[PDB]
């Protein structure tokens, strides 16, 4: 419908006012002589929010050029046309809404964070890796950098401590992944266990350059997990070489998956299976040897496919993306395909750049209420890139470390009773991944809306 599909490139939008003129006159909600313009307004916001989500109300105002009272009406007024809801929500930015503010929105998350509320981490990240085999140009592993073996024993046993702490009313709230490498930890296996025990049911983000037969043997609690995640660093040799420093890296991790894809099928198990691929500047035609991958791991699943696979960026992007997404329903037609925040607005053409927080943008608070990672040695990390060792100045994004005396909830409370506030000084942006930054800028927009007296409204959709 055309006041549905109104935020993307090149959309009708004559056909959309006319849509939602026609609704609002149908409603009783506008005299009909009026409604054609306040319907021009509606389709303004929708285009907007649509495109830009964080966009501050009184910035919106102020490029309608309307009233403050003439706001509040529109404003309400949008409420009253689900069609617009729809345009904002399925619009290039509708990564953002649908994916991350929405249910978080929804499930009060946003709420807690922004009354500044002792509430326990909405997402929890157990980073239970002592190492990585990999050499990637910019982590501490590019040193020695990694944990000492002899802080295993005891980080097991914190992080089950941990896993004993999480509310009920969301399995999936907990999830294992890195700084460092998971597998890496020989007790991950007996953790996710412990998690299945418990009611969770977690994800692993890894490499998967260890997800081996012998690995499994060793550790059988990972075929409990909901999900594997698989980093994927390139899809050759050569390709892996370049961004891992190992060598043979590819047909290792590839063969490590089409075994693990036989014994999954052997085994009739439930677990999922997912991949995460960067697309590179100018190497969007990848895109199509990634199908290829996974439809010869779909091959050896003797019927057990691929499940998801999550892409980001970071010649024609869109028309890459367009072949890509034809050449998954041919071949793989049952991968589910999630796109990052910026190529889920590139699908239709519309510019699209990443968010780029900085200090100035950073909230001194951070989001424990959101997010928190807890690393092997207790210290639970305010941001998801802040959890490496030895990396330089990520120990004062640490808001307290879980251990015999001190829990999770603990930590997490004590942090946020006393205020605690982390200054930003220059380099801190990059402790925070994508979801950090997407937090801190909703964050940011709620504050600004409730500050400039739209503390309802706040946020334009929730
Ligand atoms: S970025 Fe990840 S995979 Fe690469 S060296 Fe660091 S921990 Fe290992």
């Amino acid at each position: 419908a055309p006041a549905e599909r109104c935020a993307h490139p090149g959309a009708d939008l004559g056909a959309a006012v006319h849509a939602v003129g026609q609704t609002l006159a149908a409603g009783g909600l506008v005299p009909p002589d009026e409604a054609g313009t306040t319907a021009r307004h509606l389709v303004r916001l929708a285009v907007r929010y649509g495109n830009s989500p964080f966009t501050p109300l009184e910035e919106a105002r102020h490029d309608l050029g309307v009233d403050r009272d003439a706001f509040r009406r529109l404003l309400a007024l949008f409420g009253q046309v689900p069609e617009l809801r729809t345009a904002v929500e399925t619009g290039p930015a509708g990564a953002y809404w649908k994916n991350t503010l929405l249910p978080l929105e929804q499930r009060g998350v946003f709420d807690a964070a922004l009354a500044r509320k002792p509430v326990f981490p909405y997402s929890v990240g157990l980073y239970p890796g002592p190492t990585c085999m990999f050499r990637c140009h910019f982590c501490v592993r590019v040193t020695g950098a990694r944990y000492d073996p002899s802080a295993l024993d005891a980080g097991n046993a914190m992080f089950r401590s941990v896993i004993d702490e999480i509310p009920a009313g969301n399995p999936s709230a907990m999830y294992f992944s890195g700084g460092l490498e998971p597998l890496t930890n020989p007790g991950l296996g007996s953790l996710a266990a412990h998690a299945t025990d418990h009611g969770l049911r977690p994800t692993v983000y890894t490499n998967s350059f260890a997800l081996t037969e012998r690995t499994l043997e060793r550790q059988p609690g990972l075929w409990g997990l909901h999900a594997i995640r698989t980093s994927l660093y390139g899809l050759n040799d050569e390709e892996y070489e370049q961004t891992t420093g190992k060598k043979a890296a590819f047909r290792r991790v590839r063969e490590n998956l089409r075994r693990f894809q036989q014994l999954r099928a052997e085994r009739e198990s439930p677990i999922n299976l997912g991949f995460a691929y960067i697309v590179l500047p100018g190497r969007a035609s990848r895109l199509l040897d990634l199908v290829d991958f996974i439809a010869d791991l779909n091959d050896a699943g003797q019927g057990r496919t691929i499940d998801f696979v999550n892409i980001r960026e970071d010649a024609e992007l869109q028309e890459a993306l367009n072949a890509f997404e034809e050449r998954v329903r041919e071949r793989t037609p049952g991968l589910h395909i999630d796109y990052g925040y910026a190529l889920n607005s590139l699908r239709t053409g519309a510019d699209a750049e990443l968010l780029r927080i900085k200090p100035a943008t950073m909230r001194p608070t951070a989001h424990p209420q959101v997010a928190v990672q807890v690393d092997l040695l207790g210290d639970v990390y305010l941001y998801r890139e802040a959890g490496f060792p030895d990396l330089d100045g990520a120990t004062r994004y640490i808001a307290g470390r879980v251990t015999p005396d001190t829990s999770l909830t603990e930590v997490v409370r004590d942090f946020v009773e006393r205020g605690g506030e982390v200054a930003a000084v220059d380099g801190d942006e990059y402790f925070m991944d994508g979801f950090d930054q997407v937090v801190t800028a909703r964050l940011n927009q709620l504050e600004r809306d409730a500050a400039d007296g739209w503390e309802e409204a706040r946020g334009f959709l929730r």
